[PDB]
């Protein structure tokens, strides 16, 4: 589990590298107008790029920190949040949403990051799961309500972004919870590092799917 850990860590440093820099190339395929979004998309895996090669060389010296992991959920996922709640919201709908989605992520990943750094089992680390499992589902009510009233292709190209996160971000309280299932610390590890690749990068390819429909292609 160590040397596997160890290589997934390694891998997906190049895949968020990959999704930055095939996202900026891919920008100039959608309308100039739907190209914000491909370009946040791009900064997010951009962002994470530079914390998976330190979470990656922090693996490696046996003293690992998980404060990298969540310094870069805490910066990216109201960043993800940004794009979501462009397609169906402007104005003042819009920056309040923005604000409500991004402190609730805030304090999600805060409340998770002081029940992980606490003993595992202990009464603290389940305090920060009970606490970021009630905010997550707040959150994910919220995504679920939106876009109601969309339909034709941006309806379906919406539901698949949010069928994304509402599929995609259960992986994290499962490697949450699995240092407490098994001698599998190093399980949450891989679980973190999975999710983030297939919700960062596939988020941006489904963003980036969105600027198309957008711009009017097939
Ligand atoms: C780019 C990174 C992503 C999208 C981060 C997502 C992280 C969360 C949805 C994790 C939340 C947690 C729980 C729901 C319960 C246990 C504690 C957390 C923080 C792992
Ligand atoms: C805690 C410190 C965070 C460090 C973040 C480092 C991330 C930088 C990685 C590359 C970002 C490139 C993404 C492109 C930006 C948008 C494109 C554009 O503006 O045209
Ligand atoms: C129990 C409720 C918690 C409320 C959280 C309030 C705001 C917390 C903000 C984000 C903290 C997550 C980032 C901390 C990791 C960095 C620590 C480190 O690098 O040593
Ligand atoms: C373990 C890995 C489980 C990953 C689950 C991924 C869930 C994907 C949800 C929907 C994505 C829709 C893609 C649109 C395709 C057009
Ligand atoms: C460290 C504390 C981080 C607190 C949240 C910071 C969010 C930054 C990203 C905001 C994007 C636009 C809403
Ligand atoms: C382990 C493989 C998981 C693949 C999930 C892909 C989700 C995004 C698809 C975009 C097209």
């Amino acid at each position: 589990m160590e040397e596997l850990t160890y290589r997934l860590f390694m891998v997906a440093t190049v895949g968020m590298l990959a999704g930055t820099v095939f996202l900026l190339a891919s920008s100039r395929e959608v309308k100039p107008e739907h190209r914000r979004g491909v370009y946040i998309s791009a900064l997010v895996c951009g962002i994470a790029w530079y914390h998976y090669q330190k979470m990656g060389a922090s693996w490696e010296s046996g003293s690992y920190d998980t404060g990298l992991r969540y310094v870069d959920w805490v910066l990216t996922v109201p960043l993800m949040f940004v794009e979501v709640l462009a397609v169906t919201r402007k104005g003042a709908a819009y920056n309040e949403a923005v604000r409500n989605w991004g402190i609730a992520a805030t304090v999600m990943i805060g409340a998770g990051y002081y029940g992980e750094t606490s003993a595992a089992g202990s009464n603290e680390y389940w305090t920060g799961f009970v606490i970021a499992m009630a905010t997550y589902v707040w959150l994910m009510r919220n995504l679920q309500a939106e876009g109601e009233g969309l339909k034709g292709d941006q309806a379906v190209a919406f539901e698949n972004i949010k069928n994304l996160i509402l599929v995609g971000w259960i992986i994290y309280p499962l490697g949450y919870i699995a240092p407490v299932v098994g001698d599998f610390d190093a399980i949450r590890e891989v679980l973190y590092t999975i999710a983030d690749i297939i919700n960062k990068v596939g988020l941006g390819v489904l963003v980036l799917q969105m600027a198309r429909v957008q711009s009017g292609e097939k």
